[PDB]
């Protein structure tokens, strides 16, 4: 990555709320990062559902997911959310975060070939070991938020080793925001409420287009209580309009 | 094309503002769609900006567009908009219809070209003359809701007679409005107030992706007073809510 700045003052949003976390936020017209706390921006944690941005293009890439209208369908068996009992679209269950679709998905690109992807990706330390259904979930898996930057930069400019029109396909995806010069593209995440003395991660990572700027972000909180879910939008979001990306 | 049927019900909200237009609403999981009138849903108008989604694919295909994140630097000279005056992305020059900034791409890319393509994309009456660069504006180009529609499907579908990036980029620029299992994609036309007994028209197509159903939509009336404009958009929304998306 580029330089990256830490800025202490942001830590002001953390305590209002006494979360423990990190935010890092680079603007891509001059290369820099800031972040609130320099040594959690490095820490990797379990990616949980941000994983499905590099799910989705490898699915495409291998050809599990046949194309961008591809339909999963719901086998009518309970699942463990009522929001995922539902046939969905690629987009429609990855905005719902239905995790029985892209476990299915996992399964069927094999751990053999989603060990390559994520080498190619860069993704985290690349430890996909446990079950090949639920690495990102409970597993091994780990990833920082400057690492996810990274990955999510290199999405933007359809650079990662992956065909542009699949990077294309898996970044509509993700549009979570749309106005004439405001486009939001973005993913939450959140692996549970963790155990006694190893509280769970809860991320919301993407980037930002406003007018002709361009700002990645990556943010993740130790979280031990659902309550505090919210969160994980509201101090990103209070820091980025409190830098004029409102 | 698929099937088409007539449904007068619909003129219900076209009377009740004395509006004369067409909405055509097309069901892709059921092949068929549905018009409050059959013989304008076939007429052809100005696609006025509406043309700026074959315009921007054109560009991009000739390589008068970079990529998708070439960026249209202002000169400093003033715009018939205030809101134009500035610098803008692809999607942005879409989104806030910067007329100025896509003459200067279809000057580029040539009436040549901009013919040859027209021509792949079975687009209207494919008559660009008048001005290389104001065609779409006021030129001869002519477009009927049908033909609007099945430009959109084959878009959606990446079917268009262009790369399947170029098309990729252009659809999510035309996304204006985002939630986890309603997407839409859009663009909107306005001609003018027209002259006497000789109105302008106004347009809005697009098509709404619904849970795992899609629908394709075209509108245009006529329209000599600009304060009606609101209703290129109230109008197909009421009709489409009034069928549940």
């Amino acid at each position: 990555m580029g330089s990256i700045t830490e800025n202490t003052s942001w830590n002001k949003e953390f305590s209002a709320e006494a979360v423990n976390g990190v935010f890092v936020l680079c603007k891509s017209s001059s290369k820099s990062c800031a972040t609130n706390d320099l040594a959690r921006a490095s820490k990797e944690y379990l990616p949980a559902s941000t994983f499905k941005i590099p799910n989705a293009i490898i699915g495409l890439e291998t050809g599990v997911i046949k194309n961008e209208h591809q339909v999963f369908k719901w086998d009518g068996k309970p699942r463990a959310m009522k929001q995922w009992e539902r046939d969905l679209t690629l987009r429609g269950a990855i905005q719902v975060s239905a995790v029985p679709v892209f476990q299915q998905i996992a399964r069927e690109v094999g751990e053999v070939r989603m060990q390559k992807y994520l080498k190619k990706f860069s993704y985290g330390n690349q430890n996909i070991s446990g079950g090949i259904d639920k690495f990102w979930l409970e597993g091994q898996l780990r990833i920082s938020a400057v690492n996810q930057v990274e990955f999510l930069e290199s999405l933007y400019l359809n650079k990662l080793s992956a065909s542009k029109e699949n990077q294309l396909i898996v970044k509509e995806a993700l549009v979570t925001e749309a106005a004439p010069e405001y486009l939001v593209h973005s993913k939450t995440g959140f692996s549970g409420v963790g155990t006694e003395s190893n509280p769970g991660v809860a991320w919301w990572v993407g980037w930002v287009e406003k007018e002709t700027e361009v700002y990645f972000f990556a943010f993740n909180m130790d979280i031990d209580n659902e309550s505090k879910l919210p969160l994980r939008k509201s101090i990103p979001t209070k820091i980025m309009e409190s830098e004029g990306i409102i």
